[PDB]
C-alpha cells in the first residue's frame, strides 16, 4: 500500500483509445468516418459539465489562454492584468499576442489576484483581467466582475487548477468572457497535454474554432457528413492557426471526465477534512474559503505556517521533513514555487520574437515587488491533488507528521 | 478489396499506447518513472533517421516552423522569403514571430521555390528562407544554400511533405539550419496531430528545448534519475512555451518510424511507375525529378495536363472524373490547393494579435501575383501517398483512366 499516484486510468480508457484506432480518424482535420469526431464528444460533454454553452478543445493550457486573448482582440500596445503568483504562461500568454502582462499581488489567504489592488494598476491601456483560481482557492469574481464591468475590461478566467469549482452556482471557466484550462499531466483533468477553451458568446465561439483550425469552423450540419467528406470547413473571418487536439487525446478527456466530479468530491472532503485537524495546530493557517464557493476543486491543498512558531524553518525544510516522515515524492508535495516576476523560467528579455516594447530588460521584471505572492513559497505547503484520494486513516499521518513537528518547536 | 486508406496502424502501435500507460507517464513535463521517455526514443530514432544530429519533438508542424524562427532570432523588421504555393502555415508561422512573409513563385515543373526568383526578393530586411519540398518533389537546395550563404541567410526547411526524402545524401530537414516536419494526419509519419525539428547546431538544439519546454531543457542526466524525479530542469537561456508532444503520441510515433522508410520505398517505387506510365500520354506532364534526389518521398504524387489538349477541362473535372471511374474519396484525388496568398485561409489583416505592419490588409495580399503557383490548382492532380501503397495492378487503373480520357479528346 502507497499513496495514491498521478494520473489514473482504467480499461475504459483503453476502450476509448481502442475507439479512435477503430474510427481510423486521428484529428479533427482528418475526414469523416461514420460517426461524430471524439473531439466534439468531449466539447458536448464538457460544455455540460461546466453549464456553459460553448466548448473548443485545444492543444494545452497555455495555447488556451493565447486563443482567448486573440478571439477578444487583444493585441500590441494593450495592457493585461494578472496575477503575480501562478504558473509563468499566465503572463507569457499575454507576451505572445505582443500585449504588456501587468502584475499585481495576491491575497494573504486565498493566493488568489486581490482585487483591491487591481484598480491601481488599470490604465488606458489595459483591455483585459486573466484571475486564476490558484491551488485549491478561487480569485473573488464578484469583485472581479464588478471592477470589469465599471472599467470596460473583458475578464479571462485561468482554471486550469480548478477544473469543476463553483462560484455562485457557476463553474469555473464559464463566469468571466472566456474560460481557459490546461489538461497537462499533472492537472485534475488530464490526458497527458492537453487544453479546453469555453465561452457563453457565440460570435466568440466561431472565432475560436478558426484560431485553433487554421481559419476553419464545424460544417453546417454533421448529420449530412458521408464518409470521406471533411468536418471542418473555410470561414475566414479571423486568421488562425493549427491548435488542434488529436484524437487519442480527447478520447482520454471524454473518459477521465466521466469521474471528474466524483473525484473532485473526494478530493474536496478530504481537503476539509484537512482544514479541521491542521486548523487546530497553533502556527498553522489554512487558506480561507469564501461563502460563495459551494464546490471548490482542489488541484492543490494549500496549508501556511508561522516561521516564528516552526523553528525559523522555510517551507522547503518543512516540506523535506515531512516527506521523509511520510515517503512522498518532492511532486506531491513542496512549497508554492516563485512567483512570474522572479522565475528564471520567465525571460521576455531573451527573444527578438517578443516586440522589444513588452520585453522590456531583466532589471524591469525582476526588479518587480509583490510580497504576498514573493512570502508564499517560503511559508506554505502545496499537497498535489492525488494525495487527497487517500484513505482518511493515510492522511491522518500527515496531520500527524505536522503535529509532531509543532510540538517539538513548542517551549 | 478497396484503396488503401490512411492512416495505418497495426497491434504494435496498440503495444507502445499500452507501454506509455504501464510507465503511467503521460507528458515529458511529467516525473521519471524508471525507464526513458518515449519523446527521447523517438528523438534519437528519428535523428538516427535523418543522419541529422539533434531532434526535437514538438507539437504540430505549423508550431515546429515557429518555433524554428524564434530559435533564430527572428522577430520585428525582419522578412522571410518563403514560396506561394504551400500550406498557409508556411507563411502564418513567420507572422507568428512578428516578421514578415515574403512570396517568391514556385517552379512549372517542380512546384517548389523558384530559386532564380528569390534573390529578386532580397531586401536588407531578409534574413531567412523557408523553401517547402512540396508533394513529391525537393526544393533545389543546391542554389537555396548558395544564396543563403552569400546573402547571409538562415534557411529552414519545411519538410512536412517530405519525411525521409534524400538531396546529395543528406536526408531533408538536415540540410538547412533547422528542420521542420508536421506529423498531422494525412502526412506520411503521424500520430494525428504532431510536429519535428531537427538541426545540426548544439547551441540551436538547446534554444529549441527551451523554447517547447517553457524555457527548460533535459537534465544533466537521464540515467542518474530516480523514480519521482524530474526530467526537465530549469535553463532560462531563452524564454519558451509549453509546446511539448504528449507521449501517447511520441509512442505512435516510434511505432511508425520503424515502417516508415519501406512504406516510403513502396510509394516511391509506385510512383516511379506512373511517372513511367503517364508520361506517355500526350498532353501530360510528369514533375521533373533532379539528379541530385536519390529518395523522393511521396505525401503527394503530382501530374499535370494541357486543357488544350483535354477539352478545357479544369483540374476539379479532370478530377472528378478520375473519381467516379476509380471510386476514390476527394481526400485521396484532387488538385492542388490555391497559392497562400490566394487562399482564403490566410487573412492575417482580420486579428490584431498581428503587428499592423505586418499584417498589411486584405488588397495588399490578394492583390500579389505569382502566376505558376496560381495555375497549378487549375491543371494538375494530386494523389494522396496512401494510394501510392496498391498494388501495381490496381494503379494500372488509374493510368487506364486518364488513357481513355485522352482518347475522347484526342481528334
Ligand atoms: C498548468 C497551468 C497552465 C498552462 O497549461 P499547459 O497545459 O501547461 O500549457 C496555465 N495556468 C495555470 C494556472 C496552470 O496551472
Ligand atoms: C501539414 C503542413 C504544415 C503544418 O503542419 P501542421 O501539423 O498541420 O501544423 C506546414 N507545411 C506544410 C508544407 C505542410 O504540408
Amino acid at each position: 500500500d502507497h499513496w495514491p499516484e498521478w494520473p489514473q486510468h482504467s480499461d475504459r480508457t483503453r476502450r476509448k483509445i481502442e475507439e479512435v484506432f477503430q474510427s481510423n480518424r486521428w484529428a479533427i482535420s482528418g475526414y469523416w468516418t461514420g460517426e461524430e469526431s471524439m473531439e466534439r464528444k468531449f466539447a458536448k460533454a464538457f460544455a455540460d459539465f461546466n453549464g456553459v454553452p460553448y466548448c473548443v478543445p485545444t492543444t494545452s493550457g497555455s495555447t488556451a489562454l493565447m486563443l482567448a486573448l486573440e478571439a477578444l482582440g487583444i493585441g500590441e500596445g494593450d495592457e493585461v492584468i494578472v496575477p503575480s503568483l501562478t504558473w509563468i504562461a499566465t503572463a507569457t500568454a499575454v507576451l505572445n499576442v505582443n500585449a504588456l502582462p501587468v502584475f499585481v499581488d495576491v491575497e494573504a489567504d486565498t493566493y488568489c489576484i486581490d482585487p483591491q489592488l487591481i484598480k491601481s494598476a488599470i490604465t488606458d491601456k489595459t483591455k483585459a483581467i486573466i484571475p486564476v483560481h490558484l491551488f485549491g482557492s478561487m480569485a473573488n469574481m464578484d469583485e472581479i466582475n464588478e471592477i470589469a464591468q465599471e472599467h470596460n475590461l473583458f475578464v479571462i478566467e485561468d482554471c486550469a487548477q480548478s477544473h469543476g469549482s463553483v462560484w455562485n452556482n457557476q463553474r469555473a471557466g464559464t463566469i468571466g468572457d472566456i474560460g481557459a484550462f490546461s489538461c497537462q499531466q499533472g492537472k485534475v483533468l488530464t490526458a497527458g497535454e492537453g487544453g479546453i477553451i469555453v465561452t457563453k458568446n457565440p460570435r466568440l465561439f466561431e472565432l475560436i474554432q478558426q484560431l485553433r483550425a487554421d481559419s476553419r469552423v464545424y460544417c453546417d450540419d454533421s448529420s449530412e457528413l458521408m464518409h470521406g467528406d471533411m468536418q471542418l470547413v473555410k470561414k475566414g473571418d479571423i486568421q488562425g492557426s493549427n491548435y488542434c487536439l488529436s484524437e487519442f487525446q480527447s478520447a482520454i478527456l471524454l473518459d477521465q471526465l466521466q469521474e471528474l466530479d466524483d473525484k473532485n468530491a473526494i478530493r474536496e472532503k478530504n481537503a476539509m477534512f484537512l482544514n479541521d485537524a491542521l486548523s487546530k495546530i497553533d502556527g498553522i493557517k489554512v487558506m480561507k474559503r469564501p461563502p460563495q464557493v459551494s464546490r471548490q476543486t482542489y488541484y492543490g491543498y494549500v496549508f501556511r505556517f508561522d516561521p516564528v512558531k516552526f523553528g525559523g524553518l522555510n517551507a522547503d525544510q518543512f516540506c523535506e521533513i515531512l516527506r521523509e516522515k511520510l515517503n512522498m515524492g518532492t511532486f506531491y508535495l513542496h512549497p508554492p514555487y516563485l512567483p512570474v516576476h522572479k522565475n528564471p523560467l520567465f525571460c521576455p528579455w531573451t527573444k527578438n520574437r517578443y516586440l522589444k516594447s513588452v520585453r522590456k530588460t531583466e532589471a524591469y521584471w525582476r526588479g518587480l515587488h509583490y510580497p504576498v505572492s514573493e512570502r508564499a513559497s517560503g511559508q506554505s505547503i502545496v499537497i498535489h491533488h492525488a494525495i487527497l484520494l487517500a484513505e482518511p486513516s493515510h492522511l491522518s499521518l500527515l496531520v500527524d507528521a505536522v503535529a509532531e513537528l509543532a510540538r517539538k518547536f513548542c517551549v
